[PDB]
């Protein structure tokens, strides 16, 4: 009788060892997965902070730009404003002369 | 011997099976932090997808602007000069309207 129970004491064991080392190998895998998410997520998020730091530059230069530009084309018209105004006036004396001949 | 070895062995399967439950908690501990991580992981790429798209976009911009912002400098400088040339040329006139008089 008690042989018996010592053959399937051994059989349980056995069923026991094969379901370990099931359990184990899988976590063995997913230790493994998790190391590599974690450098990977690592590097994404630096590379997502510098994304973020290069838009809000970007978004600042381009602002700057923007200004830089309207201000010029404000400046343009006022000069070439100037310009035709000399030239009309310039037209007037030259014939204001034309005429004293 | 036997009913002491025996004794023996299920204390051995006992101690087991308590590992066992172990490990079966650590590895859905482990399926669990995994699932978040890919969560946390798809999340974090969708939104480096949207900041690059949004960095490319704005660089565009920024070149563009910058483009406009050059020639108008050019612009500008031409019409200045040809506006001081103009003050001197017109200055030449009325003056050569005075003494004409």
């Amino acid at each position: 009788e008690m042989a018996n129970r010592l053959a399937g004491l051994e059989n349980s064991l056995e069923s026991e060892k094969v379901s370990r080392e099931q359990l184990i190998k899988q976590k063995d895998q997913l230790n493994s997965l998790l190391a590599s998410l974690e450098s990977e997520g690592a590097e994404r998020e630096k590379r997502l902070r510098e994304l973020e730091a290069k838009l809000d530059e970007t978004l600042k230069n381009l602002e700057l730009e923007k200004l830089a530009r309207m201000e010029l084309e404000a400046r343009l018209a006022k000069t070439e404003k100037d310009r035709a105004i000399l030239e009309l006036k310039l037209a007037e004396a030259i014939d204001e002369k034309s005429k004293l001949e």
